[PDB]
């Protein structure tokens, strides 16, 4: 019947992030991040399998891998991988041991730590920041960091603002980029600073066309020459380009879209009518075949939000359908087959090959057997539609051993657009264990906000909020892109509870990042949730605008002390605790002057809460926003659960993560005021 | 004599640390100079026979501090460090230092990554604290132990106070150790970081060591036999303390266990001043004054007869004693009058002189230094002096530059509490009239004592903008009124006239600047208070003034005060000499150049990326650059005057467009 989901299998469920098929198309290798609990972080698992047979075998394990790409004329693959020296550029052999190609022997420290780098991550030595081969794997491409090596200098005006909101000591640095011919010699092409974010950010697009090799940077797009080695300054540099070889692009609002595609002269062309969005950062992105007759584009459908793949030909869209949804694939030369990773909602992971002439899904391995031997959760895809007249899609999660005629109490997790089809997708659940949750006898609400797309009202208040500054009114920005969240999870729950599913007496409410937004908007401006947990947030608090000018000028109009105060006032969560009667949680990694804003203000107010700030690995380095720490992942799924059992079910927790905690929250349930 | 240069106003010596013997017959003296080589300031430690004169120059170090004589001996002691952290060292009386105790793994100090926030120059600090018994036969020191264990989850008030956290920081706990005649030690307890006392008060009775700790405070003893523990400045010979009443002029001295004294012309126990020393048997005592009006240091002897006070020609700052009191050494300072070294005999009240501190300071050419006090619109006087340039004869107008510093313009030696990086000597060569004037003197009026008290307490009465008037606006008057005071006399030209300071300084140069049109340019070194960004971390010292948060039903007095907010009232050049980098420096520079107003912020950093600057600044680089960035600011703004010396050249053409984007 199979076992029931424990914390760790939440913290080991793995991502794969890197799948690369070979030309030939019968081998591929993919990598699989999984938290290991002797190094008390991810580490990846390198594998390769047979794509005729089936056969998968563990061939080692690193830090991290990145760029997993395979090399161009050879049957070798490319790889920048971390053994824990800093992250290089290495070669696979056909076999599937890795031997080094190029070494940076001085990596520059990157990511929140001490006298590092920010480039904008786990703290790590990078030596080989990206790379590319030639089409015919002649030429190699490659970047990498080199630390500035000067005295301490004065720094005078717009230098001195930049340094507003720094926590720690950083260094800095310059990008080279480096060019070697076919005879194994190397020269530098250029130098770049650090306010080239394409540069330093690295993973960005380069061409190879003749003599000459093309990518971009920040002060344009640059070419350099092969033989004469100089330097000089289109639509082929972008994304999702066509087999004609215009941009595709999805237009209409509502049910369904239509795909066109937009030659470089302004042409225009329609594939007719798509139930389905294109491009999407979290699908498998975009392929073109050799001959440019061909592409793939990854989409994710409206409704059922499911990833899979598309492909466009010279007669048109047609889009191959499975029984769950395709992530991350890789691709052959031609185009003609793929390997893919198959996810679903309460389906573990699984290696799938598809034919994508004849769309016939041939069945692999599973990922994780570990996952496959976990009795699955009944969940329900069900969007639902608000007051405002906006819908919602999510997920319905129910308890294990529910039987009609059940009333149970809710929680709802919300992170953006990413409830969807996916596997314990940690992205959406952060450190809110759903899934036990649900075996301790939780309904789990699993809802995103209203999609923006639908409406015309809701693209025009997110258009100004990426803008700056209006039209529409800041007003009506606070009422499209939080406000009506905020009826979504009312008009949700009490559509449920009107079916009996749940008790709304006990609900409570979650999320981080821009969930976070939408919990300490819901406590402030609703009485329907009686606990909340608000995962790393600090937006919309006056405690941040200095930093955050632009993003704060779209909703209140300008700053917190000039004459829009009064919208501060009555829009601002740490304003409003006093409209607040919940239990309010933050997990905080960051411990940025914004959260503890919001932490002061509800104490102040008599509302019970507490804010948990988790460190990183030492006293030198910090937490990431999504936790890439075991001991800290741990920890915040059990005061998530201790959290949700105290002040929902009046249940006291013998699994509690930290002592003495339960003493000092009966503490702050007596100070309770009236209101 | 030659004229002032730069480097001359970076290497005056200062002397914190002068000890005599317990006979007499030697002394010892410390004096920090800035080092071009180590780019920071060394103590050249030196001995000096009192009888013939002779001051011979034993070694240089990095710091030394806590410098006293062993008692019972003829050795000495102090905490000096050689480089390898901060320990405790014995002087043996012919002057070399060997170990005493030393600390094996000191632990990281000072603003920098992994290090302990004290409350200082980075540095290792092994040994903290340490006092010797009446005997000398008992020996109790505290140290510093870095605690080492995982990173843990804090919750509540553990993150509010990282608030405002530039950088990494490590956990100590203060440990006490005992050390028996025989050698013995024995750690009597350990304290937490969060006991002030403990990281930045011990008496000796009986078998029993008592010291003070903050747990808010308590008082705990230790018996140096039984090895238990349990719970329990400026006196008189009679045993009363020592207080001054009598405001206005003159004051009266009372020794309160209630005695009097009588009337005296100064002030008492100013951490400036010699401090206080009592004799063995207690019939005697000295204690330190600041004199009202001439600002100047000396010495007042108290006895069984009465209160009476040794006038020399000078200041007299730092002094040692020997055990009866019947003699001093001590620093001789004055405004334009470099450092020397005097003996002084306290019975016969006869000074003889010995040889100067620094031989490179008696080469200058004495500037002229007036001593002058103005009395402002409001009432209040307010001292300082007044400073002529080079070649000034009668009836001769300047460009002028005001310097202020709290009450720190006084009779001293080119103090660096006052000057900082402002060269008020270079400017006075260069043509420049300077005038060092303090603020008006909280003791001459209970308006400005309990505005004063308020702002301390962290709430009223006074009425908040009543603590703005007394504490700010009116010290803005002073300035003003002195001005036109000169420029009626011919000595100021009106037009151009300078302001600048730092610290407290900084606060009177940015509420001036919004509250007058008097001033042309500015210089605020290392400001940000009364800024709305620093009421997070500031929240007690803020509630004073503005009674409330900026957000609160007391933001209309945010805004008519605040100087970030009051920019459109600025037309002047405002320059910010920076080393903290804080939030509310950066909120009034942002504040300045959205209003047109010309503005620029300086940040100069520390030694490493890994370290900072200091409040008052320590590295010479950083200072003699500071220098002459006011220089080249001041030369611009009052006198049209480009500077070929400038320190950083991109700036002068960046300077001219600020000029031409200017508002009415």
């Amino acid at each position: 019947k199979g076992r029931p989901w424990t914390l760790e299998d939440i913290l080991t469920v793995p991502e794969v992030n890197e799948i690369a098929l070979s030309d030939n198309g019968r081998l591929a290798i993919y990598a699989a991040e999984i938290a290991d609990l002797d190094a008390g972080k991810p580490r990846s698992h390198i594998r390769i399998v047979d794509v005729e047979t089936g056969r998968t075998k563990e061939l080692l394990t690193v830090d991290t891998i990145k760029s997993l790409r395979s090399v161009p004329g050879t049957q070798d693959w490319s790889a920048l991988v971390d053994l824990g020296e800093g992250q290089q550029l290495y070669r696979i052999d056909t076999e599937g041991k890795l031997l080094p190609l190029i070494v940076n022997p001085n990596p520059v420290p990157v990511g929140k730590a001490d006298m590092s780098f920010p480039l904008g991550i786990r703290p790590s030595h990078i030596g080989i920041l990206d790379y590319d081969w030639s089409p015919d794997g002649k030429w190699l491409w490659y970047s990498q960091l080199r630390a500035k090596s000067d005295g301490p200098r004065v720094r005078f005006d717009e230098e001195v603002t930049a340094l507003l909101g720094r926590r720690r000591s950083t260094i800095d640095v310059e990008v080279d980029f480096f060019l070697r011919n076919p005879e194994g010699d190397t020269t530098r092409i250029m130098a770049r600073p650090s306010t080239d974010r394409v540069a330093t950010r690295g993973g960005g697009r380069v061409l190879w066309r003749g003599n000459e090799v093309q990518f971009r940077i920040e002060t344009e797009f640059v070419a350099w020459n092969r033989v004469n080695r100089t330097v000089r300054t289109l639509l082929s540099m972008s994304i999702l380009v066509g087999p004609r070889g215009g941009q595709l692009s999805t237009s209409g609002l509502g049910s369904d879209r239509e795909l066109i595609e937009t030659s470089a002269e302004g042409r225009p062309h329609s594939y007719g009518r798509v139930a389905f969005d294109i491009g999407d950062s979290r699908s498998a992105g975009w392929k073109r075949s050799r001959d440019g007759k061909r592409v793939v584009i990854g989409t994710r459908g409206l409704g059922d939000a499911r990833y899979g793949l598309a492909l466009i030909d010279k007669t048109g869209v047609r889009e191959l359908r499975a029984d769950a949804s395709l992530t991350r694939c890789g691709f052959d030369g031609m185009l003609r087959s793929a390997i893919c990773v198959e996810e679903g909602m309460s389906r573990p992971p699984r290696l799938v090959r598809v034919d994508l002439g004849t769309d016939k899904i041939t069945d692999l391995g599973p990922i994780s057997p570990r996952h496959e031997e976990i009795e699955p959760l009944q969940t329900i895809a069900r969007t639902f539609v608000s007051r405002d007249g906006y819908w919602s899609s999510g997920y319905v999660l129910l308890p294990r051993g529910h039987r009609a005629a059940d009333r149970h109490p809710a929680v709802v997790v919300t992170h953006g657009t990413d409830a969807d089809d996916r596997f314990a997708e940690p992205a959406n659940q952060w450190n809110y264990p759903v899934q036990l949750l649900a075996e301790r006898g939780y309904v789990v609400l699993l809802l995103n906000d209203p999609s923006p797309g639908q409406s015309k009202d809701l693209m025009d208040a997110m258009h100004a909020w990426l803008r700056g500054k209006g039209p529409p009114d800041p007003e009506t920005v606070q009422q499209k892109l939080w406000l009506t969240g905020v009826h979504s999870f009312e008009d949700a729950v009490t559509e449920l509870a009107a079916e009996g599913l749940i008790d709304p007496a006990r609900v409570g409410i979650a999320g981080y990042s821009r969930g976070s937004q939408m919990v300490n908007v819901t406590v402030t401006n609703s009485k329907m949730f009686r606990a909340a947990s608000s995962g790393d947030g600090g937006f919309l608090e006056p405690a941040g605008y200095a930093t955050g000018r632009s993003s704060y000028d779209a909703v209140y109009g300008g700053a917190p002390l000039s004459d829009n105060i009064e919208r501060w006032r009555r829009f601002a969560p740490s304003l409003n605790a006093d409209k607040v009667c919940a239990a309010v949680l933050q997990q905080v990694a960051s411990a940025s002057p914004s959260q503890i804003e919001l932490f002061e203000a509800l104490r102040a107010a008599g509302v019970a809460t507490q804010i948990s700030y988790y460190p990183g690995a030492t006293a030198a380095s910090d937490e990431t926003h999504v936790f890439y720490l075991t001991t800290n992942r741990l920890r915040a799924m059990r005061e998530n659960i201790a959290w949700f059992d105290y002040w929902l079910l009046d249940k006291r927790d013998a699994d509690a993560p930290f002592p003495d905690h339960v003493v000092k929250w009966d503490r702050l349930k007596k100070n309770l005021p009236d209101r």
